[PDB]
Formats: C-alpha cells, structure tokens, sequence
C-alpha cells in the first residue's frame, strides 16, 4: 500500500532525474556526411546562428573581445552585467562597431550581433533601456531562479515596451510549469539549469537542484508547442554533451568554463610551474550590482590556458557533426528526435 | 514466480531506502525572500524554536557553554548525561541562572530553554526526578533502539510523573511501528534515526541500519495525524541536509559533528603541524554511566576547529533560508511540503 | 514488446542479484538483551553448534590446532584435504583424541566434533571411508559446482554406506534448483556460494558468479521445506556480514579470511617492515590431491595477524548479539525471518 | 501520466544498456568436463573455426606475423587496411603461403584462411577485387557506423561479384534494425558494437554509444532467425567478457588490446624503468587510407609485453572451457542459451 | 667499542633501551607497529630543579 520509498505520497518524490553521464545516444539510419551536416539553430523566435553556441553572462567569460570572437565564429556572446551599466553600453557599442568570417552572425545592417544580461528591478529597467538604446539585440532576463514572480513581471514589461525592436529570453528554470509560466509571459526563448553540476553549490548549501537531461526534456514539453526555443545553460563538458543537450530537446548550448580558459576571455594569463591558467568564478561566489538573492552559492577557481576560441569552437563543432553523422540527422532539428539509450554505473568506469 | 531479488517472499526485502545524497529539492513557484523566511519551527508540541536547530546529547558536543550558546542562537542544546547526576544537574542549574541575541529561546521566567537525557532504569528515573527539579525544561529518554518494551515504560511514566511540568522526547527509531509506539506512549516528540552514516559501526558491526530520507518519511507518516514533531538526528552534513531533512517531515534536526569543533564545545584545543582540531567520539567508543546495552559500536576522531558556534549557526541557516526561496516556502511548514526529485550514480560524482 | 535490456526473452536474464552491501536489516520490535540472546543453531539435521561458525577448508586455516580451537569456542572445523588421506586421517584422530570452555562442542562420547571434506571419486571413496574410519563426525563433499551428476552421485553413495554413523553436506551451489537436487540425492546440509567475492577470480577468469544473499535466499526456498540447513560459504567480511547471512535464512556461516591470520592456522608468521602477516591462498590458487576441475581459479596473498582465535571469535559473536538485540531475535531461528532495507550506491559511500 | 524520466515520449529513452561488468553467468546443472569441452563456433556461415577468436583489423594488432600465429592457434586475423593495396594483397600472399598445430584453420587446399579489411568506395572496390585476387577468404567491410546505404550497397555488390568465392561480413552496429539491413543487404556475418568501451572516444567527443551485452543481444535477435553468425567486437577485457559475449548470442569474439602486447603483434619493442611495452592505438587516432569519415576519435598509449601469443590465446580458451563448465555447455550452440545474473554497483567493488 | 677504545671504561645507553618491554611506559599500537615513548629529562613534557637541563 504505501510508496516503497516511505510515506504514503506517491508525488513526495516527483521523478528520476537523468544527466548527461546517464545517457548516450543511440546510432540510426545515417545518409548524413558529418561534414554537410546543417549546424544551424533558433536562438529565439527571430534570431538563426550559424553555430549553436553562446557564452555564458559571466564576468571571467564574456566581454567584447570574447562576444567579437564568439559573434564571428558563428554563434553569439551574452555580455555580464557585474559592472556599471555605462560601462555595459560602452561594452556593446564596441560590440556594434567592429571574407574571414564567413559563418558570423549579422544584423540586417551588416554588424555583429550581441546579448545583454539585466536583473530585476528598476535599476535593471535604467540598465535595459540603456542597453536597448545602445544597440543590444537581445536582453536575457538573469536570474538564479525565473519562477519568481518579480521575474515574470520584469519579463513582461520588457516584452511591452521594447519587445519589437530586441528580443527577450527568461532567466534559469528546471520544471515544466516555469517553462510554462515563462511562455505565457511572452519570452522569446527560455534558459534552463538550475544546479546542473555534479557537485554544484546550490546542491551541497541549499540542497537544490535538478539534473539537466530531464529539466531539458521537461521544459522542452512545455515550449515546444509555442515554438519557443531553450537554451541549455550549465553542466557542459565535452561536444558530447553538447550533442546530448541538443538532442533533448534544447536549440541552443550556452557554455561557460569551457570558453573561459581562452584567450579572448577576460582576466590576464598566470604561471605556475611553467603551466597557464586563467582564473574562473561564478556569479554567486564570495569575489564576485549582483542584486540577484539566490545567486555564498558559488566558488572561485583556475582552468588551464587553452588559446584561441576558434579552434575551441571548431572542436565542439566537430564533436557535434560526428553524432549528427552518427544518428542521422541532417539539421539541429532531425537531432532534436534522436533517441536515448540509458546505461548504468557499471558503464561509467 | 518468485521475487526478482530472490526467493518467495515479496516482503523479505521491505522496501527502497534513500539517504540524503539520493535526493534532491525541485524548485517551485517561488515569491519569498530569503531574508525573510520565517525558519521557526516545533521542537515539541509546546516548545517553538527559533532555528530549527538542536545539538546532539555527546560527551563532546554539548555541555552547560554549548547549550547556553545554542539557546541564545535560537536553538536549544541537550545535555549529555555521560557523568554524575549531580553534576549533570549542576549543568543545567547552571544554564537556567545564565540585545545581543533577539532570537534567544527563553521559558515563561525569561531563562534560557535547556534539556537534558535520561536512560531507562531505576538510576535513570532517579536522575530524571533531579533533573525536573533543578530546573530541566525537556527530558530525552536517549536510547539505540526506542522500540523496546522497557523505552515506552519508562516514558509513559516520566509523562505520568512530570508530564506537565516538563516534556519527554522518545528515543531514536526508524520505521513506522516505532515511531507509531512512541507517539501511542505519550511521547511529546519523537527523535529518528539509527544507523543513519554510511559508515556507521552499527552497519558494520550489527548489520543494522535504514536510510535517513526514508526512516523521517515513515515516521512522519505516523507522527503527522497526531501532531507529534519529529527530530532527525544524525547523518547531517551540510546546510543541504537540513533542508532536505526538514523538507522530508521532520521539524527539528538535531546536529553532532558539524558542532564539535566549535569553540563552545568541550575539550582542549588540539595543535597538529600548523593546524587546530578537536576530539569527537560517539557514546558507545571504547574511551566513552553509559547504561546502553546497544550502545564497541563507534569511533574516535577529531574533527577540524570551526571557530564561534554563531558563525556555523548563520552558514546553516543560510543555506535554509536559501532552500525555502528556492522551494517558495514562506515557513517551514510549507517546506515540510516540497517534492524531492531522485538522482542516480552518475549525478554523485 | 521487447525485454528493456535487449533481446525478446524476458528470461535471459533471471534475476537482479543482491549482495551484502546493498541490504541492511531493519530493527524490528525488541525485548531481547543482547547478552542473553541464544546464537545456537542447527548445523546439520543432527548437529547443533553453541556458536554458529564453521570455518573452511582450506591448506592455510583448517588444521588440527584450528579444528580444537573451533570446537572449543563453540563452532566447529572442518579439515582440509590438500594432502595425503593417512595424514588427514591422523588429524581426525588427533583432533577426536584432545571448566575453561563451557561451549565446546562434544558427542555422546564427550569427545570433540570435527569435519573433514572429501572430493570426487574413488580415491574420494576411499579417503572418506578411512577418515570415517578415524572417527569423522561430518563429510563435506567438498566441490566447486556441485550440480554436476558425479556430486549427486557420491552424496548418495556416501549416504548409502556411512549416513547412519556421519553426516554428509553437499558442495556448493547457487541456484534453488541446484539445492533441490542436493537435497533430493539426500544431504545433510547444504553449503551455499558459488563466486561470492566481489573480485573472485572465477567472476573474472570465467565470468560465472551468483551474490551471496540472492542465492542464499533461492537455496533456502528450496532446503527449508524439508528441514535441510544452509551454510553461507564465501564473501563475508565483518560480523554485519554474518547477521545478515542469518537473517536470510542460513544456518551456518563458513569463514576464511577471517581466521586465516589468527594463530591457531597453520603457516609460518612473516614480519614486514615492523608488521606480522601471514599467508592466504585459494584451493584454486596456483601455488596451491586438489582433483577439482573447476577449483588457475585463486590467487595468493597475507593476512594480517589478528592474535588468538578466541579474541576474533568473541567480536563476530558481540556483533551477531547486536544485530539479534536490534530486531529482536530471541533465536536465530526468529534471526531468519526478520526483514531487509535496500540501500543505494549513495549509501555505500 | 508523463515518464518518469521527464518529457511525454515514452520511447524518447529507447532502453536500459547492460554491459560485461553488469551481468554474470549463472550455474546450471553441468555435466561437462573443462578439458572435453568444445568450442567451435561459427566464423560466417561457410566458415568455422576452432577456436572462436579473431584478430582485430587494427595497425598495431594484425599483419602477417599475427594472422599467422592466428590461424595456426585455431582462430583467425583479419588483415588492417592502412597501408596501399598492393602492401596488403602481398602480406595476404604471405599469409597463404606459409603436427604442431592440430586447432589450425585451413581451406580445401590445406591453407591457412586469412580476411582483409576493406572500406566503401571505388577505391574499396579495387582493393577489394586485388584481395580476392590475391587469395583472400573473407572480406570485412569495416566502417565506424554501418547503417549508412553505401556501406549496405558495398555490401551487395560484394555479395554479387565474388560472394560464391568469398564470404562478405558487415561493419559494426548497436541496433536490431541495423544487423536487419545487413542480413537484408545480404552479409554473411554481423559484426556488433559502436562505441563498447567504458571511456571510448565516441562516448565523448560525440555521446553516442550503446552497451555491448544490450547490443549483441538485440543484433541476435536480428540475424539468428537467418543463420547469421554475431562477431562481437570491442569491449572484452577477461575471458570471462569473453565468456559472456558468446552467453548473449554471439558466435565469434574479436580482440583488440589484449592481443596488442603479444610478441606477433607489428611494433617495435619499448623499455621504460625496466618494464616492457608495446604501442597501441586507434585508427581514429591522430596519428593513424583511413577515408572512414567517423573513424580525432581515437587515442595512442602502450600496453605491457605479454610474450607469445599461444600463451594468451590458451588462457582465454581456459577461461572459456572452464566457464562452459560451471553452465554446463558441451558446445559453444550450448552456451549461447546461458542465463544471466544482473549485480548492482555494490558488486562492483 | 669506538667508546671503549677511546679510554672509557663504560657505556651510557639510553635511546637503546628505552623501546624494550623491561622500560617504563606504556605500548603504543599505530598502523600494526609497536612503539615507546622516549623523552629528555629536557623536554617540555618532562623536581626536574636542573638550570641547564
Ligand atoms: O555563482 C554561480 N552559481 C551558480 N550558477 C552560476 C554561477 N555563476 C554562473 N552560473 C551559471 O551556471 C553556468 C555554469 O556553466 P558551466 O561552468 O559551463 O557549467 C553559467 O553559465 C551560469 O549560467
Ligand atoms: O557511539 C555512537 N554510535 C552511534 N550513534 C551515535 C553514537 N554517539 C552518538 N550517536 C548518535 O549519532 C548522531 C551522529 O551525529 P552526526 O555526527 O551529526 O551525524 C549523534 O548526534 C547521536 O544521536
Ligand atoms: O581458490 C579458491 N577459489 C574460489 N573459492 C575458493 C578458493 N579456495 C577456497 N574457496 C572457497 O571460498 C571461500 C572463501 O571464504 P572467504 O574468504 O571467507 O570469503 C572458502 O571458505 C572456500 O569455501
Ligand atoms: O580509433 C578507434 N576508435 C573506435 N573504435 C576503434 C578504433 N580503432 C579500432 N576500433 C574498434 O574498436 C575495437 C576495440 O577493441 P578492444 O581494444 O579489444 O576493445 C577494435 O577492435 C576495432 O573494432
Ligand atoms: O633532556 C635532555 N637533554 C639533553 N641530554 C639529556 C636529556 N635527558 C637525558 N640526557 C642525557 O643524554 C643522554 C642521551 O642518551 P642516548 O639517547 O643514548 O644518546 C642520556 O643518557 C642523558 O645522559
């Protein structure tokens, strides 16, 4: 009679989450060449990148060097918002101004596209509407956790007052209902990932969390039918993961130590005993106008130097077009149907 | 035919059992602040605490400047009852007599709240009877395994006796019909877990144990419909464990190691190659009046300094507070409602 | 339609194997002092042993010396067969010809019981009618997979000439159907194990293996209707390990290991930068009469020396009374019914 | 009413993936002698081998000296393709015109039988049409993934052209749908798994995988109710995988990296402190006529000097005989209906 | 012997034994080795009245 794992609430434990080490996916019938394979993808509603990747908000990732790089590599850089919002329209008026290149992504006039992150508040509506004057194509809404109220709110009036000339993308959630709370606000494109790491800090000090394979498909379950793209955000490690994010369900890749290490990436280069690294923090740790309540929930760290971000991005391209071989699909959206084979832990030794 | 484990009974194997790294808390709707999250809960039915926070009845945790910094923290300490009556008694005199601290817990006189732990037996009973009368605000029969005859005796008695004056908190059960027993004794709380470590030497030695997430859940779900508070004790590692242990049903979790190397417990600070630590054993030690027939079943150690007790108390209730927001708990008796999602292997690495 | 593992069969894979380490037994109702609990159980259909130990044999635990202290402590020893039968007969006979020991185990005769294990054929033959000659109380047919016809065979033979003056107990097995036949060819007891250890190198070599408390279980649903006992022969490790082989329904535990390093086994002690071992081989072992086709299958290695046996015998038997105490098992035949928890791999961490 | 695993697609997660390490065989009632057990086994459907292993068509594993050693010890080698055709049409010459060796494998003529290796295009053609000329007897159409139509139309033109002289097996798969348009296409073997080991390369540059005991199973259940012999390739690392590879349904075992380190393996022989080892690396690898477009996707590292390969290759058949043993198999047809144990992650350790 | 044969007619022994089982102290177990205490008559853990000590 009652629930084997205790108590008598069949929903006291709502599912089983499964991340990205828990699945793998499965060949199919393939006529696809790895290297004709169609990379592109929806960012939102309105924006198509050649490569679908984007650079975390976060002040050790993305600047407008690393927002230049990552614009003309194919995909798109989102600049953090852990400065003076002067300093943040300058960032992207610098954007703005600067047969290379051919996969970069441009506006209709022939410029670099970029993102801007905002907070909530009226501080963050100044930050946005300075943001918006300036140029930015698209304002993510930041926050920890999107299903706040005050999150929706702000998503909301952002959609009113500039939702035609940018676009607007909500903050991270993890379950079907903020997806679709987020949805019927009126987000262009929502971002999923709440404590996606292994040993996130939110999972050991809060004990909050969600692994992100479901909270993908999840989330997916609620978008999709709107058309309302998602963005994968945190938990990333190799191009397989990459591949397996994708084929969830979500459009769009957001990476953050991954493209940390490079060199068009903020913060000067250190030696220690004749290696390179360069430093990486989260917006929630201690070092780190991060007005967010539930952003310490972070730690600081080093990553080794890895060099330009172009061959990073090649890389994971790379990765990408070997299991779009594999499972067939000749565009992001015949990847979004691949199926899973789900192994167990006698398979990750 | 048979059960797929083996055999022909379906009910040789009971159940599932989770622990606290088998779970996780899913965000909700959410519009709590967590600065303004109201963390007080029930100890007992007439006791209400501040911080829902208590420290463990060991030789090495709490003493009469442990409880005293516990109740002035919003708390309340239990003292150990590893020496004389007399100086057990002592103790607790000593606590009653001792702006700074606005959530100080404090009886109808204004003295701080202050229990003490009794065994089971005649010298127990008479340790009991000094103990109300110097001045004990909770008695806790303190026992291994609270499903003995002898446990539900002794504390119908003590609630016969002394049972307005003071209140009884039965002793560490894990299944359903114990805690079930208990409240049917008498008793004003109800204190869960046995074998509650990973490591512990009772699942070691006796091959004894259960799970903490599903022994809270069972008896909660025989605690609940009569109101009778529940107290998870032991197991806690992080401020994630508490609100997981807390969002499970339980009302109180009752803290050992994560309070040992405070400068408020006893012992003599101990100096190793440049570093500070402190020594922490359990009740049935070989070093460890000790009357318990299933109490060697523990180990020594020591444990890291922490510093002041007040520094850990505001980390834990931090992570808390930082666990209701992401839930949306208001209080924590719509935390005791969250859902948990369920992690396999992978997510553990 | 398919099996969720692959294939169409839904019998290609039988069942889901527990080990010790995914159960814990969970405390039940009890009134029994641990010092009072009655450890004797049935060691054959007509033995009974004060403590329910038996240890193995094996060239480097089981001797003369073994087989006294075994006795005297309550169990028994069963001697080895790794040498010539005049000398296995002069150990029985110097074993049967040895206030301090209240639990030794004695016939009619007052004599100490000793075992001794024989294998299969005719030079088998006549070793077991010269060591029943000598005055042997128990034979083991002592083979690796004891399914095969020429064990069943013997068993019978063996029944049919000595069954009246010894017992006889079959070789190892794993599966119920593998101890039906056993029991159908008429032995007196059933020794149950068949790859126990987690890196057994039958497991590896072979790849053929059965956990411990599933085929305990099975064995038991087949042995128990008819009065037969069961003997868990292999993988146990700490006294935890042996309450739980009780409590899913043997009888009897047989040690290696665990008395291979005490000082009563044979071999010389060896003395390694200021530490005392001794050595440890498999019967399938490469350095170590041994006609066992199936029995290279074993590794050697060292012990550490643990002292007497006595001191080793007296732990396993205060962790046995423990877990008695805590479910609350006067006998061990109430020990045999209690139930088991599963635990996760995050609880075994 | 959505899966447990998130989403609405009950099929988005197709299955559970068992490998070796999950499984372990079973005993059953066993008449069979190790030492007369019989072990061969279908290579194709024309051809059958002595004992059921083959050398892998890797660079640093098969040429003349290997496919030789191979063919005398009762297996076969399957020739690499990295080098120009005429290399390997001469090192097929080789092979063919070199009591001993009573397991040796041989054609009508008395020769020993040797395969090739070769790809999908024209130029795969004209080597194709150069080996058969040399003499070859079986052609592998080895490709990383061979669901792809060219690989099925390679496949039928070989068929066409010299499949009354030759016999033709197909490259790898991991899906029942996969071997199905193999046997459609018309190969006379199956060879199984994409991405079989633990860390593979594939697994993480392009998270696609699938557990081999899962895939060997389900390319069974395709091909046997054809004749269709299953050559599981990759993963095995004991004979016990060995063992069990033939358990789930496959005929013939092909071996990588325990092959590597044997004395008829090319290479130059490397000492390093005092030890000896061997290179050994993918043909995906960056530094390995490889125009497979999924075949970096490989690694490069060393393995330890084995010695002869006679003494493996009689290790492994021990391992293999003494698992038919304890399953009762008198014949690898025998074996293939073994049942399976699942263990949990406790057994594992 | 070198002590000896330098005109010393005794040997001192200290450290040397101090480990043996007829010395004072108690026998301490630490990762399956037997060891002693041994201290000066210096030390901080040693009617020690000695100035230079
Ligand atoms: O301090 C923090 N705590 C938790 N999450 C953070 C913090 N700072 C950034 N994040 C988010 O977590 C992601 C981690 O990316 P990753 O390092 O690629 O897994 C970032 O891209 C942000 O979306
Ligand atoms: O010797 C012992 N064995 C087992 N449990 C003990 C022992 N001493 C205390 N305990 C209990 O186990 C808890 C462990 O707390 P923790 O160290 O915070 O997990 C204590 O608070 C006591 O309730
Ligand atoms: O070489 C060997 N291989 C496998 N089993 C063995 C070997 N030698 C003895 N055994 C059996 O396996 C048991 C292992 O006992 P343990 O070491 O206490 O788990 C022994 O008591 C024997 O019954
Ligand atoms: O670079 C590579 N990547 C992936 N698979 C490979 C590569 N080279 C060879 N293989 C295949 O993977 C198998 C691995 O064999 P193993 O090392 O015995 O597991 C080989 O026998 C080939 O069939
Ligand atoms: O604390 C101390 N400091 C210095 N010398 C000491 C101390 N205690 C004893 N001694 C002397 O130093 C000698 C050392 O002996 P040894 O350890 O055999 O070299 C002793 O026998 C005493 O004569």
């Amino acid at each position: 009679v009652p629930v084997p794992t205790g108590g008598d609430d069949p929903t006291k434990v709502a599912m089983l989450g499964l991340t990205f080490d828990d699945v793998l996916l499965l060949p199919a019938a393939s006529d696809v060449v790895p290297a004709t394979a169609d990379t592109s993808s929806q960012l939102t509603k309105r924006i198509r990148l050649r490569v679908p990747l984007v650079s975390s908000a976060m002040d050790t990732v993305t600047e407008s060097r690393m927002a230049i790089a990552m614009a003309r590599a194919g995909g798109m850089g989102v600049l953090h918002r852990n400065l003076p919002v002067a300093e943040q329209a300058g960032q992207v008026e610098t954007v703005k101004r600067s047969e290379q290149f051919p996969l970069s992504t441009k506006d209709s006039d022939g410029r670099l596209l970029v993102g801007a992150a905002v907070g909530v508040g009226d501080d963050a509506w100044t930050r946005a509407m300075t943001l918006v004057d300036a140029g930015v194509d698209v304002l993510i809404v930041d926050t920890a956790h999107a299903h706040n109220r005050g999150v929706l709110d702000m998503v909301s009036r952002l959609k009113q007052a500039v939702g035609e000339r940018v676009d607007v993308v909500g903050g991270n959630v993890a379950t079907r209902a903020a997806a679709a709370a987020l949805v019927e606000a009126g987000a262009d494109a929502v971002k999923v990932g709440v404590g996606p790491g292994s040993i996130c800090t939110t999972r050991v000090v809060a004990g909050v969390g969600a692994p992100q394979i479901t909270a993908i498909l999840e989330a997916v379950a609620a978008c999709k039918p709107y058309g309302v793209p998602v963005i994968a955000d945190g938990g990333l490690q190799y191009s397989g993961d990459i591949a397996k994010a994708l084929a969830a369900g979500a459009s769009t890749a957001m990476l953050g130590s991954l493209l940390a290490g490079t060199a068009e990436s903020p913060g000067e280069l250190i030696f220690v005993n004749g290696k390179q690294f360069k430093s990486y923090r989260g917006m929630g740790s201690l070092g780190a106008f991060q007005d967010d309540v539930l952003s310490p929930e972070g730690i600081e760290g080093r990553v080794p130097f890895r060099g330009p971000l172009g061959t990073v991005i090649h890389q994971l391209t790379g990765g990408l077009r070997a299991a779009m071989g594999y499972t067939g699909s000749a565009t992001i959206e015949q990847l979004q149907q691949a199926q899973f084979v789900q192994i167990t832990a006698a398979g990750l030794k």
